[PDB]
Order: structure tokens, then sequence, then C-alpha cells
């Protein structure tokens, strides 16, 4: 894994990853499939409680992208948005 991604990533308990990939996994065909769109980023982030908006999703694809999302980019990006909670 990248390593600043870890900066990211050590944030999370291990009932969050879990918690976290198991709602990842409802969007993708999972025996074929590694990433989700763009479109699907914000409505995986919403199921998990986070409300990025249009622009912020932009944004997101735009820094932390390596179109489409994998794992491990979800995984930062819902950090990121965690900590825009007010
Ligand atoms: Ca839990």
């Amino acid at each position: 894994m990248d390593d600043i991604y870890k900066a990211a990533v050590e944030q999370l308990t291990e009932e969050q990853k879990n918690e976290f990939k198991a709602a990842f996994d409802i969007f993708v065909q999972g025996a074929e499939d590694g990433c989700i769109s763009t479109k699907e980023l914000g409505k995986v982030m919403r199921m998990l409680g986070q409300n990025p908006t249009p622009e912020e999703l932009q944004e997101m694809i735009d820094e932390v992208d390596e179109g489409t999302v994998d794992f491990d980019e979800f995984l930062v990006m819902m950090v990121r948005c965690m900590k825009d909670d007010s």
C-alpha cells in the first residue's frame, strides 16, 4: 500500500475497516470488479453516514486518484470526509 495512504488508514479501527469494506462491496460485482465509479463514490460514502458535496467529490478524485475508485482510495476519501463533520 502507498505510504501516505497509511496516514489515513491508520486512523480507522478494525471494526470501521470491516464495515466500510462491506459497504464498498455492495457497489461492485465482486467476482469481476475492484472499483466503483465516481457517482457511486458519493453513494457509498452516504451509506456510511457521510455527506460529501459534488465539488468535494471531484476534488477528492483529483487529489487521491492514483473516473474510478478502488477500495484503498475509498478508505482515504472516507477518512478525509469523516474529518469535515461539524
Ligand atoms: Ca461498529
